[PDB]
């Protein structure tokens, strides 16, 4: 696949032409607007593996990358763990081959809202520390092959790399909630730790509160021996149907 | 150093490049008409060394990728010569080790070249790459701030240690007219080279063509075809000339 074999070869490329520049303390709003794009014109060359003909581009290469330091997350691990590798196709979700992040390919709006939500994003990223249970992002290109478009955004997978998960419903108010009710959930793991997630819960939810962030989800995987994986997925009146949200999953 | 420092970088991706395509078994005709161009546009991004509005154009990879195999020099070894510290200006660019130039030429300088490279690349195979001609390892275009530059590195036909005292200009700066009696004595070797070279660059029907000359104090004399860019006539003035 040209696509994901484009994309690889566009995260190391950039990655490493990032890496040959020095990260500023603030974030300016130019950054924010910042952008980086390559064409690779190729007449009788390579076409092993990339078209002869593709673009691509990465969006705020200053912005998403001081995310990445926020998100305690070196760009040589990043790119090796990325690159070192083909990942695996899943659903358009995409495994690393380390199992430790998540690409999943987006729309050009979506994109956008990202780029909207992008200012604020950061803004929480650096008070809270990134650490709530909002999705961490550090990968948004965009990948064109042949006048073809197609934009995929990089996140930590909230699931293991490791310990495999056997049980997954995405809760709200790979059965969905609706299924949750007879089985008779657990809302136990211990009273203290409980309340740390408890707390980013809240706090995360009262920011997507602000950003007028429409329906959202949560995800929560187990794997049984038990361990749980959750934290919000589907980010992308609201009020309303927000008190049913912590409360449900209460 | 705006298209300089620009040519850099598309030489570093280039042989940061070719390294992953794997080197075919044998150069394909086609091969001589391609070419790998990169548009690089970023918006508000660095501005610190590399413009924000570049071109690069690498003109066919494999061959010259092949023409510097094949005249003993490493991608690495030609990559880190030609861009790892910033080359110095002659009367081109010479490298910073003193191992390679960089000449410019224009597009019509070019354009010749393209042909010179068929009959010259089988010619280069046969010789096993060792004439007294230039070696071309590679041919490039960067177009910065909307003006096309076109750049083709040779090998420094010159010593990155032994310094020149004395360089000729013989055809048929002291040129072919400039009675300090000569030195020709130390032969049949060098004849081998300058006698073919010319032969062939004679069959491209190529006209005129001179030989540098180089020495140095501490014998040492380095010399060569150069101006490889009616065919016997003022050929035999040459090779008898330079005999």
């Amino acid at each position: 696949d040209p696509l994901v074999g484009v994309f690889l070869w566009g995260v190391a490329h950039s990655i490493n032409e990032l890496s040959q520049v020095p990260p500023p303390v603030m974030l300016l709003p130019d950054d924010f607007k910042a952008s980086s794009k390559i064409k690779v014109n190729n007449h009788l060359f390579h076409r092993e593996n990339l078209p002869s003909h593709f673009k691509f581009k990465e969006y705020c290469p200053q912005v998403f990358r001081n995310l990445r330091d926020r998100f305690g997350i070196d760009d040589q691990d990043y790119l090796v763990s990325l690159t070192r590798n083909p990942p695996s196709e899943s659903e358009r979700f995409l495994i690393s081959y380390d199992r430790t992040l998540v690409i999943k390919e987006v729309s050009s709006e979506d994109i956008a809202d990202m780029h909207s939500n992008l200012s604020n994003y950061h803004q929480y990223i650096v008070k809270c520390h990134g650490n709530t249970l909002l999705p961490q992002f550090l990968g948004m290109y965009r990948v064109s092959v042949d006048n073809e478009d197609s934009y995929m955004l990089v996140m930590r997978n909230m699931f293991s790399h490791r310990l495999p998960v056997h049980r997954k419903y995405d809760l709200k108010g790979t059965l969905r909630d609706m299924d949750f009710l007879n089985k008779n959930q657990k809302v136990y793991i211990g009273e203290e730790e409980k309340k740390i997630f408890l707390e980013k819960l809240k706090r995360d939810v009262e920011f997507l509160v602000q950003l007028k962030i429409m329906d959202y989800s949560l995800l929560l995987g187990i794997h049984d021996i038990e361990v749980y994986f959750m934290g919000l997925i589907d980010i992308l009146h609201p009020e309303q149907y927000a008190k049913r949200f912590l409360d449900f999953i209460t």
